[PDB]
């Protein structure tokens, strides 16, 4: 029935993004995708800790999705013969039946197909929901992932001006819920199903044992760090399953904000620190003026420096002394001084 | 000395509200209320939980009033000789006197009318504060509620297009702090006074045990589901009067959403998830396209599956395979597939 | 190099700020400024509990320091001997070098002189950040404070009319977790360092034991009560470097906020409650219509009645009976009431 062409998108592995083309002027297209849910046991600190994660694809998050608006996004779901559960997922981008959680439940050893229409703009949740309280198990377990529907003319300024970056990462931000034993040290399982009821217990307190980019404390810092140059306008796109966060990124700002995540609404301009729902994406536009180290972080500093919520990136460029300079290094107080 | 026409509205029952005019060529009048403090044991959860709730009208939240900008809203607080507790009334969206509280502090066994005029529109939560520790207390206990004031050419999209609903539903959230045993088990007692301390004790910690709306896990649920159409606009108004929340309405979006609650403010269009700052209220509009179920939740979905916080909109109407399409049903991983 | 003139700042206690312009015709300027680290056992709540507290100038929060687009910021960053911690300073209005952080780190009989371009309106956080978990334990011992930016026009309203405030103050908003013993009396220590890592454990669990505006319970309430009258314009700067709050004024309304705390974006209209993220400051712009007390909290109002985060206002002038008024105090409930 719908007679369009057909494209397959290959997914990268956060904080990367696929190949995708700003402003388009190609028409509607029906953009392949394939995730595969795969159960693992996975290290999420800098003290070896692992845990029972549930991914799409292996990642914490799962891979950020493009397409623009228009698009007909074509999913194949398939939940390998060795998983334990039965998985789904859910596009907040999509219209109907539960985001599609209601028509792409399947038992391992099953694969499904599901068809939205891209129709509103921005970035966007995904995420698995199979029922009841598995629905907030999977999600904190890791998986859910982000799609970017962009504008065909892409982004712009909200006041007529174009607005393009020259790089684009997806920060995923996962809250964890690891259960203690009574000495206070984290426990063990064989499989998600055995942690199952001593997670919940976690869970019902509301307080996360690790907040994590990427899926584990460091991953984004040391040799992973992410790069980029003096005037380069980078976007960062964050999302957030299921907990709110308050992205800063440290020495900088962000030039351009859409904190809801959706480009329908104007962007908001000059921000320190901003503020993404639980349950959204968000994404800022920054253009370096500076060279090195930035942090970015959540602006709960307890959760950045404590429980694992830090990012680098790593700036090339030249140091412009206008903007900031020290004008006397440490040096002893003056014994005249009152 | 104020001599404008008077109109006695009779309020209902969340999630339902009461009779009323969006756009009017009516001019000010002075709109009567009446609000009846209950004090009563109250099922809070899905396994009979009770706990010593207080409250307007009966109900968590207390009814949803509705006036037009520039009206009087005069307001009759009963405190019944049958409740324990004194009671006052302050609204969000009153000018003066803690807005309201200090003119309505009424001992069981008395009554006191207070008058205010509604000079701002929007959603605004109004609850009991009685003064010191006992205004969370009566807050938490499920003493609060919300008022809207309408534009008198109803709402726009804030680029002067009218925007109208079909139907208006009012969920109202209510964070619970339920004492608990050595065990774990939920403590009961026989009368508000006798809970405060424990109370208190859970409180301070500030982490709730239940997160309801309309007053228990699964009131808009089963049977209560909130009903629509297909094309239908429909106006959700949430409010939370001392916790933040997220709203989201799964398998949807909010076209329309005035987060922080004031229609002086242009709407963002287009959001996946919302954020009602505590002590605030909200609302959204959305037009179903597709029937089905919906589930509203807050999306920190621990809180949303596992501590009550989730309402089902049912939707009728004719499936839009446009929108989305289960291109292939679950089947079997193909051999062949790597 | 610079040859622009130079202008010494003094800078003065929270609430309070120093003189300032709003708008100006002065061109930039050299502003010069200094903070001196004070390490210093506190009192916090008002039954004398005590913390070992770290502080820009003595205070918690640091001064307000107020400029206008395109100064120049040159800060002498002072730790004194008798300190035991090396500090240094980051400031969310700066660009590069971690604002600031990575060029101002001063051991105990160091000083150190920054200057930094302020190229963002709005009010922005500052905090020590001396690096890894040192970051969150200095900032929620208190060494956090707030930089405002002007245009040089002083405030707008979005729509092309200058806002001018008749007063500013400045809240301070501090989450402080303070160790209990096994009864749950809270643990005194002789230094910092002592304190540090029972400290650490509470901050793990992130629910703070205090929340407090200007460094304690009830800093300003009482005889400390903030002054206004009817028809002034009053701005208020909230910051929060580390936790998110709702700011809500009791009985008044926001006329115009910033809640993100950027000027180059427009003020929201008529809010009841608002939002500051943790790592930002907002700002609030009210005209007083009623005389009277008002109470400014976090609108948590747990936190604001039960944890510290409660302040006054007193207000004089005469009251608006159109506004609000008490039609009927007090009375018996009529016998022939149903
Ligand atoms: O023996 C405990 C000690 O070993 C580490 C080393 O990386 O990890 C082990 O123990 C953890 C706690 O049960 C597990 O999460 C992990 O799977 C296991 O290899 C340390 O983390 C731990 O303290
Ligand atoms: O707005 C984006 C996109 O959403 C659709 C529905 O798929 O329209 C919704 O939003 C419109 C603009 O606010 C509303 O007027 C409309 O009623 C609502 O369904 C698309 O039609 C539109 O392109
Ligand atoms: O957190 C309580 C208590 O547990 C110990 C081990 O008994 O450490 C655990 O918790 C720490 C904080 O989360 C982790 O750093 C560590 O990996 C974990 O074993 C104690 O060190 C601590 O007091
Ligand atoms: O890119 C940061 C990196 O560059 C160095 C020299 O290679 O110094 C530059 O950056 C400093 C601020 O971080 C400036 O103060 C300095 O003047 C400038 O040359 C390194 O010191 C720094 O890590
Ligand atoms: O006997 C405990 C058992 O009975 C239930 C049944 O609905 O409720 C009772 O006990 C609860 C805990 O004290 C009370 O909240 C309730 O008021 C009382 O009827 C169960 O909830 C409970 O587990
Ligand atoms: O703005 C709605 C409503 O509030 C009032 C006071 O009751 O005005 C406030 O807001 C105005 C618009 O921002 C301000 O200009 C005014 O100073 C402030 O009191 C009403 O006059 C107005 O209709
Ligand atoms: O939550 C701790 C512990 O308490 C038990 C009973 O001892 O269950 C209580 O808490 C549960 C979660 O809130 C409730 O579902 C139940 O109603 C309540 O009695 C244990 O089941 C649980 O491990
Ligand atoms: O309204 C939802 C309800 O309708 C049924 C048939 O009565 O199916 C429709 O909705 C499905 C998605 O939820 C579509 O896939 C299907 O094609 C459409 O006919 C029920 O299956 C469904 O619960
Ligand atoms: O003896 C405990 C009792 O004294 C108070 C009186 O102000 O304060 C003392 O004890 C506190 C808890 O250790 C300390 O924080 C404080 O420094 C010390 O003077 C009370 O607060 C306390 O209950
Ligand atoms: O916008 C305020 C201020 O920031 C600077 C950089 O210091 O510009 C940033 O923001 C501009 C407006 O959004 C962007 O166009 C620019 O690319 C970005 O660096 C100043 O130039 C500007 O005055
Ligand atoms: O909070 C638990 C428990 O501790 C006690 C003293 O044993 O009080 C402490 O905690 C109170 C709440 O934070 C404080 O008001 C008080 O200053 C502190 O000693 C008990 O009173 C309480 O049950
Ligand atoms: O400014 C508040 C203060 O004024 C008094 C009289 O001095 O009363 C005025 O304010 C009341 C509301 O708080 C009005 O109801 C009253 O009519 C008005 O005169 C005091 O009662 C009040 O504390
Ligand atoms: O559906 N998973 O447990
Ligand atoms: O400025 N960073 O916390
Ligand atoms: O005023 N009530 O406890
Ligand atoms: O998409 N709902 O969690
Ligand atoms: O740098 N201070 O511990
Ligand atoms: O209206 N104050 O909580
Ligand atoms: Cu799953
Ligand atoms: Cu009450
Ligand atoms: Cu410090």
């Amino acid at each position: 029935d719908l007679k369009l062409p057909r494209q397959r998108v290959d997914l990268v592995a956060p904080p990367f993004v696929h190949v995708h083309e700003q402003a388009t002027k190609q028409g509607p297209k029906i953009m392949e995708f394939k995730l595969v849910v795969q159960e693992k046991k996975m290290v999420i600190d800098e003290k070896g800790t692992t845990f029972q994660a549930m991914t799409f694809n292996g990642s914490m998050p799962g891979p950020l999705m493009v397409v623009h608006e228009g698009d007909y996004v074509e999913v194949t779901l398939v939940n390998p013969a060795t998983n334990t559960m039965p998985h789904n997922i859910d596009f907040h981008s999509a219209t109907g039946a539960l985001g599609g959680g209601a028509l792409t439940l399947i038992n391992p050893g099953e694969q499904v197909v599901l068809r939205w229409k891209a129709t509103r703009t921005g970035v966007f949740v995904y995420h698995c929901a199979p029922g009841g309280p598995m629905i907030p198990w999977h999600v904190v377990s890791g998986m859910n992932g982000a799609v970017m529907v962009l504008p065909r003319d892409g982004l712009n300024d909200g006041h007529g001006h174009s607005l393009r970056y020259d790089r684009i990462y997806y920060i995923g931000e996962q809250d964890l819920y690891v259960p203690r034993d009574e000495k206070g040290n984290f426990k063990s399982y064989d499989s998600p199903g055995e942690a199952y009821s001593d997670t919940e217990e976690v869970m019902r307190k509301l307080t996360p044992t690790h907040v994590v980019f990427n899926g584990k404390a460091g991953a984004l810092t040391g040799k992973n760090a992410l790069n980029a140059n003096v005037g380069e306008n980078v976007l960062i796109v964050h999302s957030q399953a299921n907990r709110d966060s308050r992205p800063h990124l440290i020495g900088g700002h962000g030039d351009y904000v859409w904190e809801t995540g959706k480009f329908s609404n104007a962007p908001e301009t000059g921000l320190e620190t901003w503020f993404i729902r639980g349950g959204s994406a968000g994404a800022a536009l920054y253009k370096f003026l500076q060279p090195g180290i930035y942090a970015y972080v959540t602006h709960n500093l307890i959760e950045a420096a404590n429980l694992g919520a830090t990012a680098h990136f790593k700036v090339e460029g030249k140091w412009n002394d206008d903007l900031m300079t020290q004008v006397k290094a440490p040096a002893d107080i003056p014994t005249g001084s009152t």
